[PDB]
């Protein structure tokens, strides 16, 4: 299963809002400008798929999403990544689906780190698999 991160895990210093953008941007070709953003719960799935091919219902993730209970339906994917995974993490999608900062910086900084402790450098395409 997924090695799993806890507060009490040794892990990378946290990354600036610029930083961490920097990193969902370039590692999947995206060009969000704000950490809110990660409302919309797309970005996670395919770093799920990244890092767990498979893993992921890419197929019904919606990339463009503009309205909450899309957001919502983007998490659920993902919540289901995670089981399917073994990762032990409570998602708390309904805060993160209202685009607040702290809320949604919060869960980037653990995912950053769930994410480094797992990513094993395959090389991967991410606009190939948004199809
Ligand atoms: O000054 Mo920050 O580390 O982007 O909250």
């Amino acid at each position: 299963m997924a090695v799993n991160v806890y507060s009490t895990s040794v892990t990378s210093d946290n990354l600036s809002r610029h930083d961490m953008l920097a990193w969902i941007n370039e590692s999947l070709q995206l060009n969000l400008t704000k950490i809110e953003q990660l409302c919309s719960g797309a970005a996670y799935c395919q770093f799920m798929d990244m890092l767990f091919p498979g893993s992921i219902a890419l197929k019904k993730v919606k990339f463009q999403a503009k309205l909450e209970h899309e957001y919502i339906q983007n998490f659920k994917i993902l919540q289901a990544g995670f089981k399917r995974m073994g990762v032990d993490k409570i998602i708390p999608v309904d805060k993160l689906v209202k685009g607040k900062f702290q809320d949604n910086f919060e869960f980037v900084q653990w995912f950053k780190k769930f994410f480094d402790a797992n990513y094993d450098g395959k090389d991967y395409d991410p606009v190939a698999a948004r199809q």
